[PDB]
């Protein structure tokens, strides 16, 4: 047969791990990257997936496709689809019901479904695995939000038979970041588990007993529509008025300037998890202007401080949906690169008074790891 391998299919990134010799190994994609963006673009010539789909994003808006995973499983009338292609710039259109992409691609107006797309994004996953591997691989584990329905829990796994991957199970993501700590096999009785997940364009919190290896879902809470791009734009916004008092251009409208100070801005958040300033280090930014700076932590964390605090908010809605104290909770557990930030990781653990949180594993890559291992199981292998 092959390796088994699990798949994180995000929002805004996926991710892919394989559990081998009694470990994990996340795989890098072509670029070096660990994760890789869930884009996928239709241009004259070629369809493009992953990094080298949004490079060019800012140069090809309307036929460079995102948030597959906001339409996967829904139809077309649903309120949140009608709601969402309000901030799209690609069309989306109505098939019998069902909702599709529509773009331009070699010259043709083409259409397809969302698990089309997600099946790119998952044939690219499967290609950088064969890569690192060098062997054939055909059997995954993907992951879903544990608010997910059949629909979508069905489109998803169709969206992987389509990219020719035989899908072992459809998981949650919570469930698979407490595999990834091993939290379903602690000796004892219950276990509540806390998960925060702060991704690129969703935050999701969820709340798990496990016990005798079933992982009650007690609740879940959150926001839709925050994510670590939501603090990206804070610093993006900060720029954009900085340079307008500097040179007295406004550079809102340029797509490409306004994306490559998106692109520094997300590489200065990174930074900023682990330095207390980063460097803002753009050539000719807008008509030949270069823009050199820099950012604080501390600023970067003004820039958001409502953000940031009204995470605890789901937190303790969770918590009372699932009629649990702060004290019951037993595992805290750490997913999404937004996770790293320190003031976010502070908040939290004094929201919980000082308890440890489960940060050992790359919150970016967890919940890929818990699916690698529960692949590994399936597939009888571990």
């Amino acid at each position: 047969k092959g390796p088994a391998v699990g798949i994180d299919l995000g929002t805004t990134y996926s991710c892919v791990g394989v559990f081998q010799h009694g470990k994990v190994e996340i795989i890098a994609n072509d670029q070096g990257n660990r994760t890789t963006p869930s884009y996928v673009a239709f241009t004259d010539t070629e369809r493009l997936i992953g990094d080298a789909a949004k490079n060019q994003v800012a140069m090809n808006p309307t036929n460079t496709v995102f948030d597959a995973k906001r339409l996967i499983g829904r139809r077309f009338d649903d309120a949140v689809v009608q709601s969402d292609m309000k901030h799209w710039p690609f069309m989306v259109v109505n098939d019998a019901g069902r909702p599709k992409v529509q773009v331009e691609y070699k010259g043709e107006t083409k259409s397809f479904y969302p698990e089309e797309v997600s099946s790119m994004v998952l044939t690219k996953m499967k290609e950088i695995a064969e890569a690192y591997l060098g062997k054939t691989v055909t059997n995954a584990v993907v992951t879903v939000p544990a608010y997910f329905n059949d629909s979508q829990r069905q489109a998803t796994k169709d969206a992987g038979t389509i990219a020719g991957l035989n899908v072992l199970r459809i998981i949650n993501e919570p469930t698979a970041a407490a595999i990834a700590y091993g939290l379903d096999k602690k000796v004892g009785a219950e276990r509540n588990v806390l998960i925060f997940d702060l991704g690129g364009g969703t935050f999701d919190v969820s709340i798990l007993t496990i016990e005798d290896g079933i992982f009650e879902v007690k609740s879940t809470a959150g926001d839709t529509h925050l994510g670590g791009e939501d603090f990206d734009n804070r610093m993006v916004n900060h720029f954009i008025a900085e340079f307008k008092r500097k040179h007295k251009k406004d550079i809102s409208e340029n797509k490409r300037a306004v994306r490559r100070l998106r692109t520094a801005c997300e590489r200065a958040k990174r930074t900023l998890s682990s330095s207390t300033q980063a460097s803002i280090e753009i050539d000719s930014l807008y008509e030949g202007i270069d823009f050199y700076t820099s950012i604080t932590r501390a600023r970067f964390e003004e820039l958001n401080a409502d953000l940031f605090r009204g995470t605890l908010d789901p937190v303790e809605k969770a918590l009372r949906d699932a009629k649990l104290d702060k004290s019951q909770i037993h595992d805290i557990v750490l997913v999404g690169g937004s996770t790293r930030i320190p003031k976010i990781q502070k908040l939290l653990q004094d929201f919980f008074n000082g308890k440890e949180l489960n940060k050992s594993i790359n919150p970016d890559e967890a919940v890929a790891y818990g699916a690698a291992v529960q692949a590994a199981i399936l597939s009888g292998d571990k």
